[PDB]
């Protein structure tokens, strides 16, 4: 006869390329039986310009990986990474130079513009060199949606026909996931293998991966289609659960609290309607799992929000061919995924979750309602979104819009205000607790004020801040960007913000800029914004490779806590 | 074209059998999005004399299966289950005929005696008839061992010869398991297929299931070869974790504590010797794991105890062909699951963990040097065991017996003691804490007094009882029970016990009696005995399904308990 294994490379063990088979740009300097500790690794800039990529490794860390582990690598490359360690109260250090292997797509087809996605450094601030981006973005596979949950005959079908479909199963896509740094340059990747499998017809391999959220641990929870996962920076798959079996259809959205359990965002299956059919529901239900894939509570938000109101619905625009058409809702639109009201139809759209351990409760982003909050008593504890469409006794749960001095504002309800910055959030994403304590939310705005305009460039995003007084019920604004920067920066779907204490600035992600530019790239731009003087601390742009493909959200990652 | 689902069976839904597909005496009744509370479940006794079976199912178990778990079917037949609960503050009741498949054994061949293992109720006292026992036993395969671990050619080997083997990999069988009520029969069993899959070659599938211990959620914790489980009575698997890189070949242990850890038994691959030998050390490596299968902690035991002590190790018996053959120890046996001194032979076999949370410290059974109480600074606290063999530092850490009023026992150097019925335990299984603040010990008897007898049969075990002064370094033998049952309650291996405060007994389980009557089948009594009497309460016999098949352990389960 056989074959011996690699030999040690310094004074340590040999040195892995990508161990777990998951992440071709990570390594593990192993072990070899030696005990060490104060460990740190360095991954040297590749040229002149290149970012540095430095961290300390815990001793859990150590343990799991029986090993050291190496993050940051190029693709392609002769890295130079250098550890240093303490043994016998002595202190250690090995140079190592370690061989990388390519990143791959393996969904390519004649709309591939090139085989990896572009980035375009476009302003990095003095002291923002060594920011680092997860970027969780998608690649069309080549057959599109093949897929389709069966559902149940409704009462006035053909006597002929097949049974109809349900649920959500065609939103499936391939996963395009890697880190960037401030060169532009990709420093990880997620080999597509990993969750995912688009050319076998194994439901367990398919979905749309997304919601992926740091853990307590510095490991990442995610989703795709039918179950729910745990990893981590090396690409060891940690947690892999299919979801329970009521439910189906898990996007946008994983959390875990400091209870140890995970919030989702499902669809309930065999969802007994009223008029007695059975249908899937769409992205309307939450979950709260344990680590042991059980239920520990479920939100059927059918029967705590308002599946009728259609005042936002009856707004939106067709495209996300069919551009600037306002939404004619249909009251025999066949159940699916598909915007419509009441369960079994797009009503809701959850989109992400948060969960406030002060008093027990999540607080929702629903797309195409508005962002709420509810107890773990079931109950709507507020809304924020225009009053239109709100019947009692929802209507009283309303939080009323007031300037710094706390007097009311004015506001329509359409959610225009009168002789105020003061906005509502339309179509909405990610709706989180800062570390400030504070509400923010990416103001994607798609019917805004509950119409279409004139024209279909007149349409903004926002980076906005809120301030609740639960007490009171009024929210105030308290922060905004992004308003006058027009429609090329526009987000109709998807994005993300997200408060960074660290060097105060406000992080933010817009996921879909110029996805009606038929035939051009798609452009998601990563930004950081200083919170005082909102000024551009960072931009650098990601471009789809192909044409009108969204990408879905980014992350700040911070190698110091990838390896507790 | 379609079919339709199975429709509703009374005034829920379907009642669907074997929705997990492990197992196949189990059922659930599909809540088809009724709003339900107080749930209880009846199944009702097979004929005059049969069983029945009886469990409340809390709100987080309907919310996981959407549906009402039915336990404790019978195989073949025509079940009678009662559902009660509470719908829109109406009280309600369901009758149903639920039949069941037979239970299948995928593992025979001419030495299959049939196709399950037989079973005798010996005894059974009023107020025990409702007692449910898992049986965790196991079934040879065809084929026997066909792989081993690959091992570094060592110094001394032959130039041509071809590299050896390391590890324990062999140690590879087919689980069968089940649970055995009151009249003998199966209420309950597991899939040979969940975990085990012995005629293809993936390893993933092999091993042999053991440390079925129960969780606080009213799971179950269970190892494999190379991987560890969490399931439940549904024969949902509800977690399933490779061993982190660094370690290899779980056994005979996995409890979950009070932390959410998990700890387990296992073996340290490409384990660096001294003389500079790789080997995969045998049973001699603890290890706590989260719930995403990371590293806590690890216990290596050859630099906490002594792998050069073969005060036990050569007073031992082959055949646990050749049996009354005292162990003769060779300086030259290969590395491998032999016995023999040091790392990478079969030195210590550690055989259960209990965890103390008093003082965050671990108390394993080493069937071949002791009890002992490692500490989470990885020191040693107290040992229990004989004071030959052991030098210092570690013999000032031995327990000192002592009688009801605090007096020093005289014992011999291999533990015969002078006047006193205070033994201690030679190749036990299973030292546990009680709920009564104490030690139990199945103490299996093979080399006791460290050495064989004048004849095989003057052999017994114990179940036993000790209370123990950290403070003080004594030991207090309070309680025992066997040794005057003679050959037919001698358990070479294997084996447990545990006390059950609800109604005083000593739960018991001797997994391998009769193991050397070559063409016998085993046996394996489980036995409660009551506490202040020493009546036995409960015996069933459970017999192999082929000759000289030892089996592992079994534990009371209470469904109550089950279905939180
Ligand atoms: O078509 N998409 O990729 C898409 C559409 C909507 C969407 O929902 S959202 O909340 O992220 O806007 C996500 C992805
Ligand atoms: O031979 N067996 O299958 C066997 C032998 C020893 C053994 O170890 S013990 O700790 O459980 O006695 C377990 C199983």
């Amino acid at each position: 006869a056989g074959f011996k294994p690699a030999p040690p490379a310094g004074q340590l063990g040999a040195v892995i390329v990508d161990p777990y088979g998951n992440a071709p740009l990570t390594a593990l300097v192993d072990l070899d039986s030696h005990v060490i500790s104060d460990v740190k690794v360095t991954v040297h800039g590749k040229g002149e310009k290149g970012v540095e990529i430095s961290y300390p490794v815990g001793q859990e860390s150590l343990k799991t990986y029986d090993g050291v582990p190496i993050f940051g690598l190029y693709q392609k490359f002769a890295n130079k990474v250098t550890v240093e360690w303490k043994e016998n109260g002595k202190v250690m250090k090995d140079d190592y130079v370690v061989h990388t292997s390519a990143i791959v797509n393996n969904y390519m087809d004649n709309r591939s513009i090139s085989d990896l996605q572009q980035t375009k450094v476009i302003k990095v601030a003095p002291g923002f060199e060594d920011r680092l981006y997860l970027v969780n973005t998608h690649t069309f596979t080549a057959q599109g949606s093949d897929l389709h949950w069966h559902g149940e005959k409704d009462k006035n079908a053909g006597i002929l026909d097949a049974g109809p479909a349900t649920g959500a199963l065609p939103f499936d896509i391939a996963p395009f996931t890697f880190i960037v740094d401030t060169e532009g340059e990709y420093r990880w990747w997620l080999d597509q293998d990993t969750f995912y499998d688009g050319r076998d017809r194994d439901i367990n391999k398919r979905g749309y991966l997304m919601g992926i959220r740091e853990t307590p641990r510095g490991t990442f929870t995610a989703v795709q289609g039918q179950h729910w996962y745990e990893f981590d920076m090396m690409g060891q798959v940690l947690e892999d659960h299919k979801l329970p079996r009521g439910f189906a259809d898990a996007t946008h959205e994983s959390i875990e609290t400091p209870n140890g359990t995970v919030l989702l965002r499902v669809g309930k299956s065999n969802y007994r309607r009223d008029d007695g059919v059975h249908v899937t529901t769409i992205r309307d239900h939450i979950l709260e799992v344990d680590k042991s894939g059980r239920v520990v509570d479920v939100w059927d938000l059918t029967k705590i929000l308002d599946p009728k109101r259609d005042a936002l619905l009856g707004a939106l625009d067709a495209g996300a061919a069919h551009a600037g058409q306002q939404a004619k809702l249909e009251p025999d639109t066949p159940f699916g995924d598909a915007l419509g009201v009441g369960p079994g139809r797009n009503w809701a759209h959850v989109n992400s979750i948060a969960y406030d351990a002060k008093d027990d409760s999540i607080i929702l982003s629903s797309r195409h309602q508005g962002v709420v909050k509810i107890g773990r008593d079931k109950q709507v504890k507020w809304i924020l979104a225009p009053s239109k469409g709100w019947e009692k006794p929802l209507a009283s749960k309303l939080l009323k819009p007031v300037d710094a001095n706390g007097k009311p504002i004015t506001c329509n309800e359409n959610g225009l205000c009168e002789n105020s910055d003061f906005d509502f959030t339309y179509t909405q994403n990610t709706a989180w607790i800062s570390s400030k304590g504070t509400l923010t939310i990416f103001d994607n705005g798609d019917g805004r004020h509950l119409e279409q305009p004139a024209l279909p460039t007149m349409k903004y995003s926002r980076f906005v801040e809120y301030k609740i007084d639960e007490k009171k019920g009024t929210v105030q604004q308290v922060w905004e960007y992004g308003k006058e920067r027009g429609y090329d920066f526009y987000s109709p779907i998807t994005s993300i913000i997200e408060y960074q204490a660290d060097r105060n600035t406000m992080f933010g992600f817009g996921g879909s800029i110029h996805l009606f530019d038929v035939g051009q790239p798609t452009v998601g731009k990563l930004n950081e914004i200083d919170y005082k003087t909102k000024e551009v601390k960072v931009e650098i742009d990601v471009l789809s490779d192909k044409p009108n493909q969204t990408h879905y959200r980014a992350l700040l990652v911070r190698p110091q806590q990838m390896f507790k």
